[PDB]
């Protein structure tokens, strides 16, 4: 059976400022924290300087000056499914997230085997052919602990099965993941799934990814830069 | 002037399950997402077990079992003011965490002083010395890059000169915190602040941090314990 | 093909004291190293206590106490060849380590199957057809960047598919991976590998790893334990 | 008592390659590994570009390429020596380093002040007054757990004070140090540190550090940049 990426955004920080503290801003949540941690470095909870008194304005210099390590405080986390195994293994490369994935039939099909009929069939034809050889094994082992048996019939499995699971990390480090994989440079899956990521947490902050540039590709695949 | 300890608890993970997964749970927030991510790994989000389908209960079974992986999903940012130097030298030891901190006179007295109106006022006698010093200091080289000034002049600060800290980490980090800190060994300044944010954590999530036990021990001061 | 498991020890730490240091000890390399760390916190070059004087009792004692964050000056590096895809995703499952793996045929049987030559010819046979498959497919593609082609048949290819990886930790990253895979619980692939690094940082360095107790089970499989 | 800035190499890594791998380079240690680690990845054992089979100049096109995750097998290890408290609480802010640090009178002068005689008796005499406050409330506290007295004490030890610290780290972790640290808008204390270590690393290891520039400054403090 074939599914398709979803990726959904299922948390992310709430921020609230002690009492005692003279400050307020023009947003919430994860946004209001990068901006209270920076404030919070130099003592600048009055506003002394005009440019960057807003909440936007803010996050836009800490960028430029390079104090990415304030978007460390942020914190978002994905669940992730309809993502083959392979591509997995290359998100699971990335040190500084956290990882729950679903203990290993659903398969995830390239896209450019998906958008011709035929190579799809013949794809699917390999699927059916590999989990028929699962089966097959698993029944021959069983027959003469048992969570061995299962461990061992999995090895022919494909890259293709599919794979859920939940990711956590800081903002700095979704954009390092993001600007890694969403560049042109990247497997396919992968800036795919780096693509979508960055599509919820441009909704969820929208100046901390903002700089982050989605184009499609001629082939309809979606990039992401940022200078 | 002299400054007490204050920990105030700024950010927290907020939790929304993706609407298309038949699962609700009796909790809200950190404690319903380290729920979630567990059921994702063995896809049981229908209840199949009823000793451990309540969040309390499902809580404290990952903690038996060992997979406290599942507490890396959810986050807690602190505000630390009225924190030594020397203390904040041990608490960013511990490296994974993320900090912000007050870019280097209010002064922290440490309590075994505090306790001697006596000794209180030889520390404090000695806390104006080093503030005479360093502005004495500041002066000779600011008449003949002035940060460089400050910056060398610093040098002659106490370690008792305040600091404050944004400190962020996941669940699993501020239970490993708190267990090398807050136990009876450690330096009692680093094991009143990681008391401090146990506390404020307890609030936060009763089951996670529910397991450590704080005694006030027979000189005033507090500890934590856990099996 | 079918390729067995290969472990290659290929870095270590080496170690030179400083000259103006007034300490000697009965080792080289990375336990004189770890020694020398220790040492270096309490100012002990000149050896206060005869129970700890030599390297081995010295580092013995670090364990006893906790101090294992010492462990982590010294490293270690493993070329590993004959590893599974799936173990290898196990693998980078752990985040302190550095690897560089091979970029994504020859295969790795399970030994369950490969201790029955029945069941060894059945597996091997869906291995041909995962092959002719990929090949089949990626001329279908190639017929019609080219990298984008190879990518995209890949997600036919097994679990099963050899890898090779350079794995780099420090002594306290490979005392963590050992303790978590080596042990009974561990699917067999994984466990095989931990135990085989065991066996080479055993020889390497002694006294670090002589507190793992690889024991022969029954299946003729190998495990490691320690207190 | 004054002391100056002591940066010694005490380990590095030892490569050997495995017998059975049909690959020889012109130069032994950490950056053979480096080296290894990249043909690892592409099976170019064989060396099959003439531009980059010299390890030089294989290393340099690492560099280009932006694979520098190569550069994290290779270890070095610093044995540190008069350097203050703010520096090392500075340098522990890096948080991919092990560090083993001094259990905390000798003291480390800023040298914008140990460049002026008058200055400089300034400083000292307000360290002899810190020294003397910390031995008169040690005395009155031991005289009314005396672990508890001496780090009470402490709180009133200036910056200044001397520490020693053993730093481990990969290459990666170093440069990444360096380049943070030995730019000219840095810490003039860290910034020494820094250029330091780089100086004996740039021995070790000619192509990984080359790239590094190394100039005085006017004020005869050094600097060190990279494209
Ligand atoms: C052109 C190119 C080709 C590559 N080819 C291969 C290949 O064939 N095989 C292969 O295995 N890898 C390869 N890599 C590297 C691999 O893609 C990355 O190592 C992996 O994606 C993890 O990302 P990261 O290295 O940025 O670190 P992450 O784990 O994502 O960490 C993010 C950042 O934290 C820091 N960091 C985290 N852990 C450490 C540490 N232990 N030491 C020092 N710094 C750390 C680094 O600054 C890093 O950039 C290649 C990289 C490039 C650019
Ligand atoms: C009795 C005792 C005495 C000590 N004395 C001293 C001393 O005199 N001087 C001194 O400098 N230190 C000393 N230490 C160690 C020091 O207290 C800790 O290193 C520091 O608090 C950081 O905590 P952590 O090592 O648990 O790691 P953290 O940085 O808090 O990380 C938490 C966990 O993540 C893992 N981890 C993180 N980074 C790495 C890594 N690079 N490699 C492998 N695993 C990693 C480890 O499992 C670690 O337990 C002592 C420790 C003990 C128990
Ligand atoms: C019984 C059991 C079942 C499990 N089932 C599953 C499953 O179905 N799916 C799944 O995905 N995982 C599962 N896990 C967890 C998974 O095996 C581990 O997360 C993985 O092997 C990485 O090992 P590690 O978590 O010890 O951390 P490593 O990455 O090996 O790091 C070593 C140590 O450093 C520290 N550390 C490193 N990074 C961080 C961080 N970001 N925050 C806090 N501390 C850190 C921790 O102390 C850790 O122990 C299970 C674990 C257990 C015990
Ligand atoms: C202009 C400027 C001003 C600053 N002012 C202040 C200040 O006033 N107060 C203050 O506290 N700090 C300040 N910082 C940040 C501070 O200097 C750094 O956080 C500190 O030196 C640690 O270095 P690092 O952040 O590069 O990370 P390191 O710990 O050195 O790690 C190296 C790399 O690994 C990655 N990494 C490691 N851990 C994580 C993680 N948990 N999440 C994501 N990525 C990770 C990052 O890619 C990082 O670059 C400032 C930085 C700049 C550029």
């Amino acid at each position: 059976e074939q599914v398709k990426l979803s990726v959904e955004l299922i948390a992310c920080s709430s921020f609230t400022p002690p009492a005692d503290v003279e400050w307020s801003t023009d947003v919430e949540g994860a946004e209001a924290l990068v901006e209270f941690a920076g404030r919070a470095c130099y003592e600048t909870f009055d506003k002394p300087n005009p440019r960057t008194a807003s909440n936007a304005a803010y996050l836009r210099h800490i960028m430029e000056v390079g104090h990415t390590a304030l978007l460390e405080h942020a914190n978002a986390t994905m669940y992730i499914r309809g993502i083959s195994r392979s591509a997995t293994h290359e998100l699971v490369r990335h040190r500084h997230f956290s990882f729950s994935q679903l203990s290993q039939s659903e398969v995830v099909v390239p896209t450019l085997i998906d958008e011709d009929p035929q190579l799809r069939e013949l794809f699917m034809h390999a699927m059916d052919e590999s989990r028929f050889a699962f089966n097959e094994l698993l029944n021959a082992l069983e027959e003469k602990r048992k969570k061995q048996a299962r461990q061992a019939a999995r090895a022919v499995l494909p890259n293709a099965t599919e794979s859920r699971i939940v990711v956590s990390g800081n903002f700095r480090t979704w954009r390092h993941f993001i600007g890694m994989r969403a560049s042109e440079h990247a497997d396919v899956e992968i800036r795919e799934v780096a693509v979508e990521c960055l599509r919820k947490l441009q909704v969820a902050a929208p100046t901390v990814f903002g700089d982050f540039e989605i184009e499609t590709l001629a082939d309809g695949s979606q990039m992401a830069t940022s200078p």
